[PDB]
């Protein structure tokens, strides 16, 4: 740590505090996260895992006892950006070339056997260049607004299909400019997913009644239609959504597939206005 200089505290909770820093050799800035064996060995596997929209992980600092993730620095995240968007909304080519290049970076990493697990607005990281990457990675007050229905029902062993269903519940927020499924306890926040798919049986899921936490006794709500989920996307994006936002997670459409929807026929990469 003696080759950083703390610029000022970026992010906090979670992990961990998040600082902006310089080298003070290189005058390099990053950005600097301190952590709160195997996890060492793990974390390792992810300075490896490089890819265009997954935020860089320049160097692993164990001293003391202590663990600091030294990662390429970015401006900006996208809950700010949605935030300073949210009287205009974040335009429709600049969304879907976001969404199309964090399905890119989920690819590459599913592809690799690697999850990211937490996906949210906080932690998709933007610059001027137009481009988006996943950071905070890895293996209270956190978030349960992106978390896949297996999850919340208790599925141990889940799979990388439950990063898709974060993304698709960030593609509908930036969408509407409105959380999808702001749930504030793990059964509201099941509830909430309830209410708007519909309760999920056997017919629409597969084994579903088996899982940990199913209740027979969970209240019936009937599927609404996505034309009053997401209202200004078009029948492509709202196809492609639907296909992210499927109950049975084997169902629940691929990044690789993604990438192939209709939705991105016409998909380019526009320039962000931020003001930084
Ligand atoms: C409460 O205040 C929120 C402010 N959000 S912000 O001002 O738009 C903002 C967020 C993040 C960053 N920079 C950053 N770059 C690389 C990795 C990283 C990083 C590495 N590990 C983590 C957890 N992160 C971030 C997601 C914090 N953070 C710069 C500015």
């Amino acid at each position: 740590m003696e080759n950083f200089q703390k610029v000022e505290k970026i992010g906090e909770g979670t992990y961990g505090v998040v600082y902006k820093a310089r080298n003070k050799l290189t005058g390099e800035v990053v950005a600097l996260k301190k952590i709160r064996s195997t996890a060492i060995r793990e974390i390792s596997l992810l300075k490896e895992l490089n890819h265009p929209n997954i935020v860089k992980l320049l160097d692993v600092i164990h001293t003391e006892n202590k663990l600091y993730l030294v990662f390429e620095f970015l401006h900006q995240d996208l809950k700010k950006f949605m935030d300073a968007s949210a009287l205009t909304g974040i335009p429709l080519p600049l969304i879907k070339s976001y969404l199309f290049q964090l399905l890119q970076g989920l690819a590459f990493c599913h592809s690799h056997r690697v999850l990211h697990r937490d996906l949210k607005p906080q932690n998709l990281l933007i610059n001027t260049e137009g481009a988006i990457k996943l950071a905070d990675f890895g293996l209270e007050v956190v978030t349960l607004w992106y978390r896949a229905p297996e999850i919340l029902l208790g599925c141990k062993y889940y799979s990388t299909a439950v990063d898709i269903w974060s993304l698709g519940c960030i593609f509908a927020e930036m969408v509407t400019r409105r959380a999808l499924f702001p749930g504030d306890s793990e059964i509201d926040q099941l509830f909430r997913i309830f209410r708007t798919l519909g309760t999920p049986d056997e017919v629409v899921w597969p084994g579903v009644t088996s899982m940990p936490d199913y209740k027979p006794s969970f209240p019936k709500w009937a599927r609404q239609d996505f034309s009053k989920v997401v209202p200004p996307l078009d029948e492509d994006g709202r196809s492609l959504l639907s296909q992210m936002l499927h109950y049975d997670p084997n169902k629940r459409i691929s990044a690789k597939a993604a990438l192939a929807h209709p939705f991105f026929q016409d998909v380019t990469k526009p320039v962000p206005h931020l003001r930084l």
